[PDB]
């Protein structure tokens, strides 16, 4: 029932302590995506799992004396800016859902001041005296654990691997995307895990994954939206951002309509090339109306996030300055303007997917998550070139998920370069970032 995300959560949390976890439903539309019967067993099973072998059980004490050298397991490194942080935790959960691993995460400075715990009875967290901890920071493409580094350089009883998945990775780093080294690295009992990457489409390709993920996930764009909704989950003060917003500016509209507004350049601007790329695109898609210099009308709010205020302004002043050619009735609303960090930018990040239709911004994992944890398929500001407004200035998404911006290239069984963006129907290249692949 609602509370539980059509079985997606697991009752029985203390409520009080993440009032975020099943308060999702006072503040937002039930998702029109049914989490698979399977994909629930999956989830209800992992929590089995990472209940019998978390840290501070019996087995996780066990497993800890084979790093020196029946539970295995996957640890993600605190690394990157939020949204890829929370795009790359999710595609390693997915990763250990798939190999029969326990997920372990390094809270690093923020993550249990930003989220809740999501598995029932267990903490996830890492235990601040994981021997390898210290390591963390120093681990890269050239150390001597780093898979990319031992497959380059041919050499080959392990206790565990570093598996290098940052953006910089290369043709070695890559073949963690082959069966054949899934096969390998499968009886490694620690992995760790560095990584920037939404990298959840190019599991779609590796065989045997590719059956349960089909069988996971019957709507294949449901990956994020399904595993993101399970995992992240905002505690107290990060909730309250977000409560507290909604009510004061957001509650009273027929309508809500996100602009997710990321502009990569080193001058903040703002700009009058995206000032009108929203304008364009807003107006166009008839996601807000044109106004004028010459039913009943419903009233429709604009939730404008950005680092600069500027773009906010104008929609503002637009509408404070002329009528609606429609006689709607707009507000314009953006909560910060930052030019504490960390939960306004999730708050903000949840109070963008708490709208009715949303538009991101090309490239940034900012707008991925909104869209995700939302189950909306945006609209994308392209990415101008040349400070001139794209045109077309925005297009609808193919689909809601995340891209993964880094992929491989490689068809580990003929062992020669491919496009893997042309392969199957549902792995194409993305619409912001053609060089990505997402699934459709
Ligand atoms: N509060 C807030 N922070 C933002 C916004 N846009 C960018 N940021 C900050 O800059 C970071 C950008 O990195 P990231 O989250 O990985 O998303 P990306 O860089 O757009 O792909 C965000 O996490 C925020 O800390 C915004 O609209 N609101």
């Amino acid at each position: 029932s609602d509370k539980l995300l059509g079985g997606l959560l697991a009752s029985g949390f203390d409520e009080d302590s993440c009032l975020s976890r099943y308060q999702s439903v006072h503040y937002r539309k039930p998702s029109p995506y049914k989490p698979s019967s399977y994909l629930i067993s999956k989830l209800r099973n992992y929590e089995k799992l990472h209940k019998r072998c978390g840290p501070g059980t019996e087995s996780y004490k066990k497993a800890l004396k084979q790093l020196d050298q029946e539970c295995k397991y996957v640890v993600w490194i605190s690394f990157s800016g939020l949204g890829n942080r929370i795009l790359s935790l999710a595609s390693v959960f997915l990763y250990a859902l798939l190999t029969d691993r326990v997920l372990l995460v390094d809270r690093g400075k923020d993550m249990d001041d930003l989220f809740c715990e999501p598995f029932l009875g267990m903490s996830w967290l890492l235990p601040l005296d994981f021997p390898m901890t210290d390591q963390f920071d120093g681990l890269n493409q050239e150390s001597s654990r780093c898979y990319g580094y031992m497959v380059k350089n041919q050499v080959i009883t392990l206790s565990h691997l570093y598996l290098h998945l940052v953006h910089d990775y290369g043709d070695h780093d890559k073949m963690f995307f082959c069966e054949g080294d899934q096969t390998f690295i499968g009886k490694v009992p620690w992995l760790i895990v560095k990584t920037d990457n939404y990298f959840v489409p190019s599991l779609w390709l590796i065989p045997g994954f590719d059956d349960e993920l089909n069988k996971l996930f019957p709507q294949k764009a449901t990956v994020f939206h399904h595993l993101g909704r399970y995992l992240f989950h905002p505690t107290n003060q990060v909730w309250g951002l977000v409560t507290r917003y909604y009510e004061a500016y957001l509650s009273h509209a027929d309508e809500k309509i996100g602009i997710q507004v990321r502009v990569f350049d080193e001058d903040p601007g703002p700009f009058q090339h995206v000032m009108d790329q929203i304008s364009s695109c807003t107006q166009k898609e008839k996601l807000l109306p044109e106004v004028d210099t010459l039913n009943t009308p419903k009233h429709k709010a604009v939730l404008v996030t950005s680092l600069n205020a500027g773009y906010a302004e104008n929609l503002k002043s637009m509408y404070w300055e002329y009528p609606t050619s429609t006689g709607e009735i707009i507000g314009v609303h953006q909560p910060s303007q930052e030019g504490m960090h960390n939960g306004k930018a999730l708050a903000e990040m949840y109070l963008l997917s708490l709208t009715d239709n949303l538009v991101t911004s090309a490239w940034s994992t900012f707008g991925y998550v909104a869209q995700g944890l939302g189950g909306l398929k945006p609209w994308i500001l392209y990415r101008p070139e040349n400070r001139t407004t794209p045109d077309p200035s925005c297009g609808r998404a193919m689909s809601m998920e995340p891209c993964f911006h880094s992929p491989p290239f490689y068809d580990c069984k003929a062992k020669t370069g491919i496009d893997t963006g042309t392969l199957v129907p549902h792995v194409r290249h993305c619409e912001d970032i053609s060089w990505g692949l997402k699934l459709v």
